[PDB]
């Protein structure tokens, strides 16, 4: 069981032509294992891709997953990361993520938040409308209308413009930024071992570099 339940079934409704077209890896390890990773890829209209990371222990659930529409229609990828850090600890962030590098994105009408936070450079593949709360694994389901209206909001843009291009080079510039920034090797490393923690970046999460 996981506390994303209500997120993910959120997600799919939305996009329910997002079927598994590959398990990437299922992997064991962290105590002897007490740590779970499951990392799959959804294809399905109007994508190039989904990749879903969980990764699951008995102090974490880290649920990372990305939805790169197809291109052709400048659209933003959407890109959540629901991080249950310890039975008191959660940070919920999802966002637009548009794939031009130094571009201000937004829509109007949600929220809008102006603060910087770690790692990630603002405006920069993170929109005006990035959504970050910090709150009690028991807490997280206060946001999933919101999370909702952004799934929304997205469902109107994928069928508004009806993308069908496939160039995977369109999101470069995101996946390398993505990775530089993103604290996940060393996270992996230590649960899984160095060779596995490298592939899941750099062949499974941003692969488009
Ligand atoms: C898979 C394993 C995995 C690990 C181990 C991980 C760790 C991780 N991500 C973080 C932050 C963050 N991660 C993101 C955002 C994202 N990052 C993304 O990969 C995507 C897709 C988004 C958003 C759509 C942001 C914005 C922060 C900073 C949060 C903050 O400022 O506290 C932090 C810092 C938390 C803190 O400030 O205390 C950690 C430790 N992320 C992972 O994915």
């Amino acid at each position: 069981k996981t506390i994303w339940q209500n997120y993910i079934d959120a997600l799919f409704e939305t996009f329910p032509q997002l079927e598994i077209s590959e398990v990437w890896a299922k992997w064991d390890g962290g105590n002897v294992g007490d740590a779970k990773l499951t990392a799959n890829i959804r294809t399905g209209e109007h994508f190039l891709k989904a990749r879903e990371a969980h990764i699951v222990d008995p102090n974490s659930d880290i649920y990372n997953t990305i939805l790169y529409p197809k291109t052709g229609a400048d659209l933003p990828c959407f890109g959540m990361n629901l991080m249950k850090f310890s039975d008191k600890k959660v940070i919920i962030v999802f966002d637009f993520q548009h794939p031009r590098e130094k571009y201000l994105f937004s829509v109007d009408g949600l929220p809008e938040d102006d603060g910087k936070y770690r790692f990630f450079e603002m405006g920069n593949h993170f929109s005006k409308n990035i959504f970050v709360r910090y709150c009690k694994p028991d807490e997280v389901d206060q946001y999933l209308d919101t999370f909702k209206l952004y799934l929304t909001k997205y469902k109107e843009m994928i069928d508004n413009n009806k993308p069908v291009g496939e160039d995977t080079t369109v999101y470069s510039d995101f996946d390398t930024y993505m990775t530089e920034l993103d604290p996940v090797r060393g996270y992996m490393k230590n649960k899984f071992g160095e060779g596995r923690s490298e592939a899941f970046v750099n062949d499974f999460l941003f692969s488009y570099k």
